[PDB]
DNA sequence: TGACAGCACTGAATGTCAAAACAAAACCTTCACTCGCAACTATAATGGGAGCTGTCACGGATGCA
DNA sequence: TGCATCCGTGAGTCGAGGGTAATAAGTTGCGAGTGAAGGTTTTGTTTTGACATTCAGTGCTGTC
């Protein structure tokens, strides 16, 4: 529960220590990331909402993936591939110029369900420019 | 020269009189049933101690006799 | 004038481990009190006339 601003500074941290905790009962490194947020009204007064993110590592070339959760079915239709070049602090500024600026420059409208994340892992000091992917559920 | 500072006024965009509705549970009816009282039953029956408690110890007491 | 009898008294601060267990009749009648939650009532968050400003709007007005 943060800020505008903190839409991407609070969600450095919910993949790194879940993807770090993974790492070291890891044999390899999945080079394919799933981000999922979640937009959730209330009954009381309908003004209110909470938010339960979920990264989740890819069922990949490595069979045997002993990780608490669930296992997640990423939601079906029509999406829209938003690839980027950017480091997860240029992410923070992506979010906000595609959600302030692509959903209405671009005249769309988002669809309900888990906004999927692609970002890029296979190229984990320098700053880092990763690629990545933004999945939006698209209803056009 | 062009900035550079300030004025003229629209008006969309505020700050007030009203309701409009929605869940909030809040207090409140309800209405069927679960959960409780109370009475009777007719061959014959008739007297506890329920286990208990066993010698400390000098001392003052009151009332019987 | 003794002789029995009947009450009422008896270290200090600690300690441990921890409350235990008989037996007995039912059907039938039938009012009273959780209870299903049925459903209202309130006690608060939202629409619309206003018009009085306000700054936003755009341009001019005047100026270094």
């Amino acid at each position: 529960s943060c800020s505008l601003e903190q839409i991407s500074d609070f969600r450095h941290e919910m993949r790194y220590q879940f993807w770090h905790d993974f790492l070291g009962n890891a044999p390899t490194i999945p080079p394919v990331l799933y981000g999922l947020n979640e937009t959730r009204p209330s009954q009381d007064k309908d003004d209110e909402q909470e938010v339960f993110y979920t990264t989740a590592l890819a069922q990949d070339q490595a069979d045997g993936y002993v990780l608490t959760g669930h296992p997640v079915m990423l939601q079906g239709g029509e999406y829209v591939m938003f690839t980027y070049e950017g480091l997860g602090t240029g992410v923070q500024e992506f979010i906000l110029t595609v959600y302030g600026t692509c959903m209405p420059m671009l005249n769309l409208t988002r669809r309900k369900g888990q906004d999927i994340e692609r970002y890029y892992p296979a190229e984990d000091d320098r700053p880092i420019n990763l690629r990545c992917e933004l999945l939006i559920p698209i209803r056009r």
